[PDB]
């Protein structure tokens, strides 16, 4: 009778039970498909492969992402996905598990509405439940007043939270996250003369800006200290032997979040959209506010990520006010820890949206009781 | 019903029954003519003769190859190698044994369409297929995952495979292999004053260069070594009993496939364009690439070629790949052993082209079903 | 004091005086160095041959093209090509002509910077300057809005500009152009019996692909109708008067341009690159970009280019959208012809790369002024 906690980000499934401390399973949300011709007989040559599977063949696949920007725009892998954490990673019976989902806010009505119309039909959970991403890293903290930056492969996100309550209206959204940041590392790779065009050299690209990127204190003095000198270079050994050298792409990379003009983008940085948030919040509530920054996510595990946004709102911010951001070595999986959290509490067994709930009044149940 | 395997070289016919481990029947795929007039009546003086029979009597015909680059030329001549092969050889009766028949890649289309027009026309075969040569030669070591450097009488060809996958982009095909080797071999002999210019000559440098000639691991470390000592000179007897003598061309002749410039051909040698089919290819198969260099045929059946390949590759690539050169000692017949092992397989059956498919879809069935 | 425009593309030099409506000379980019063995004594036998009369004498050199993707990979040989086109073809002194360079965009910066060095050093030029090739192209058509699909022999490139702004974000490269096409058409050419493998051979190829091949506007149609009759089939005299035909060769080459996956790469076509662009730039350019899809460079020079990416861009565009695509007849020049428009307005003289700026700032000076 325990639940089941599936965190469907945009990059990565964080899929496992509540009451744990870690996911079960975490694997890449790819579904990759061969792009080659078949030559051997038999062979059990799958027509598509899903999470690692895919990653390991991917020199022969053509990878998909089914959720973009927090969206799942292919239903039919993402069902593969769900199909993929319930049998083979998690290898339990959805029929007997209630399924707590997460999503980002600001986000379609058919996302949620599709979600809960196939976990109910599809995989046949006696229960279901889409909970925010930014309420559960708050959970993960032990916190009730923060707010909360969350930011993965697809969106980045502010909800600011106190004492329990949300304020809608100063939830920030943007839609430039982990993967906009591979997309302009490989860009900006192309000037050193390194050429990663296709989807399994996206891959590579994310592994490089995992390993060697890093959020610079201030922009402009690195920038003037890897043109002065090499000592910000590092080397990546790339999967057929060949090695590449990085010096300015390192920070430039992640400074797309404190500036997104470089990708294009007219909106303020990650630092000034919390400062925003906070200031739309009341008066009264923004001393809390900037004393609790929670950040959550993969895209805020840049070494020097909280530093930079320290300074960055201490300087938005008044001079009293006393700014601190919250990053914990496990942000990484704050929105799965605070999932199982939420999902063992004994007051939450009357939240989740029944079965029978469902058949007698439509998916449309989502969006009153979520 | 167990079906036919004929392995059509430029120089040598490998036919036998899928199951076994070796061929029948292993023939020169000559068809000879007597050239001078005969004077004794009858003796059953027959007009041609093919194969071993050809050979024994070479001293007295004119010999030629219906198959030049791995193309037939002639298909008068290779309906009578076909014939041998079926009735003289194997003894058996086609109308009752699908055939499988193997084919160098890049080849003229119109080959495989008159193979397929002869075997269900002239032979009344119930079934046949045509199989890429360096993918049989795959399946006989094993493995799904490697890159195939195939050297015949007449055609040098690159195959990269990665799980079952090929990737027809990186395909090689190199028109130098043992013939060119046996042309050039005659000419420098005509250096230390050995003429053979006939084409039963040819037979006998053949001989001589598949007993004396190997591949040199440094060329110019074993120029020198020649041409300080004689201790590389060999001595061959001639079928008349005399003795000819070659010091460096044991090793001069085998390099021409590592430095095709010796007989005026533009191309890289055998190693770059290993290299460079690797280089065509994915970045994440390289490795599996590099470490699984499968070498068949009977060109690559120098003492020494192995190693050299090896080395050469070695410095190609990085030093962090891991190279091994695949060359095992049955290596002239892989190419047959693979067409044996698809052959028997229970997957391939629904594979072959059926007679009915020739009669209501014309010859061109062969390119959407091989 | 007239200024200079040399357009480098991979293929092809177009060089000439800002003014004019004309290069002075459009000669190949080669450098051919003889591979046989001289046996006349004297004749003036250079070691090495640039441009024309490296095609002249082709049949006895090794053809080499220093750019490679619109990247300079031999220095050497560049400095020879330049040096041809400044003293044997342009007949000038370069100490007195400010010259005007051009290059694809997200190239590597170390190609810039080098081309910068050795004008500055090896040619002495007083001034120099290095513009995007399709900023070049729209000059030309006399208008400031449009996005330019621009292909040549190593680079396919869309650059969107707008009221005289480009989005560099919305800027596609992809490196499948002319010489891939040549190379496909080689290998495909091996399918009737023609097989043309060295670097003299690949410019017949080319010549062929440039006579014979057309774009087909609906490519199954066109297939069809190559297997039901020969009205497709057009004849090609070698140079040796040899006689070549090919059915469908000719609209199966070109083809790759819309299906990439055809030499086994990944990206899409140039029809769905041009729409991800425009889609790419902001809502309210739009409607600009797809009544302004201006085509430059001799890669879109094939019969029907210009109506297949007109049907495909429809395609994919809204039924309201107007989509036009510009195809002037003098396409395979418009990067030089606005090169030497922008070169000869008074405008532009204060945006030269002055000799002085070189020395006293290094070459580095060439990201920042260009
Ligand atoms: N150590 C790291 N440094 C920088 N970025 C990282 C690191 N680890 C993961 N990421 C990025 O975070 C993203 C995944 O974060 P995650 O929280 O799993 O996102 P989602 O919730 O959308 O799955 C990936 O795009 C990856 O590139
Ligand atoms: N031991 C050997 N050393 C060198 N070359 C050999 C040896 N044995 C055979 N060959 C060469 O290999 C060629 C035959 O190889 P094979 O794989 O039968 O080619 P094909 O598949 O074209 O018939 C002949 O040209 C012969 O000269
Ligand atoms: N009429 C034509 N039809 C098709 N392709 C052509 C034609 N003319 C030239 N090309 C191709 O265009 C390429 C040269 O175009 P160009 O604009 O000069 O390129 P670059 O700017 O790289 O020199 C060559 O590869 C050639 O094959
Ligand atoms: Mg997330
Ligand atoms: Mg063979
Ligand atoms: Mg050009």
């Amino acid at each position: 009778t325990t639940a089941l906690v599936c965190d469907n980000g945009s990059g990565l499934v964080k899929a496992g039970f509540a009451g744990d401390d870690a996911p079960r399973a975490v694997f890449p949300s790819i579904v990759g498909r061969p792009r080659h011709q078949g030559v051997m007989v038999g062979m059990g040559q799958k027509d598509s492969y899903v999470g690692d599977e895919a990653q390991s063949k991917r020199g022969i696949l053509t990878l998909k992402y089914p959720i973009e920007h927090g969206i799942i725009t292919n239903w039919d892998d993402m069902e593969k996905i769900w199909h993929h954490t319930f049998y083979n990673e998690l290898r339990v019976a959805p029929e007997e598990h209630p399924t707590l989902l997460t999503e980002a806010p600001l986000n379609p009505k058919a996302n949620r509405e599709k979600m809960t119309q196939i976990m109910f039909e599809t995989f046949n959970v006696p229960a279901m439940y889409v909970a925010i991403q930014a309420v559960l890293s708050l959970y993960a903290s032990g916190r009730t007043t923060g707010i909360v930056l969350d930011s993965g492969d697809g969106v980045t996100h502010n909800v600011p939270i106190y004492e329990g309550y949300a304020l809608p209206h100063a939830i920030m959204r943007l839609d430039l996250a982990g993967r906009d940041l591979t997309d302009y590392l490989m860009k900006i790779l192309t000037e050193r003369g390194y050429s990663f065009v296709t989807t399994a050299e996206r891959e590579i690209v994310r592994d490089i800006k995992e390993k060697l990127c890093y959020v610079a204190l201030d922009f402009e003095n690195e920038m003037a200290t890897a043109a002065s000198s090499s000592s910000l270079e590092k080397s990546y050994e790339l999967p057929d032997g060949q090695v590449i050298t990085i010096g300015n792409e390192r920070f430039r990379c992640p400074e797309t979040l404190f500036q997104p003009s470089f990708i294009g983008m007219e909106s303020a940085g990650i630092h000034e959209t919390t400062y925003n948030s906070i200031m739309k919040c009341d008066i009264d509530i923004r001393k809390d506010l900037y004393a609790n920054n929670v950040m959550s996510g993969g895209t805020t595990m840049y070494p020097g990520i909280a530093d930079r946004m320290q300074k960055e709102i201490t300087a938005l911010a008044p001079s009293t006010m006393k700014i601190k951001i919250i990053a914990p070595p496990e942000r990484k999986y704050s929105v799965w820890i605070g999932g199982s959290i939420l999902a063992s509490l004994s007051t939450f067994q009357q939240m989740w949206i029944t079965k029978q709930e469902y058949d007698e009044a439509g998916p449309s149940i989502v969006h009153r009781k979520c």
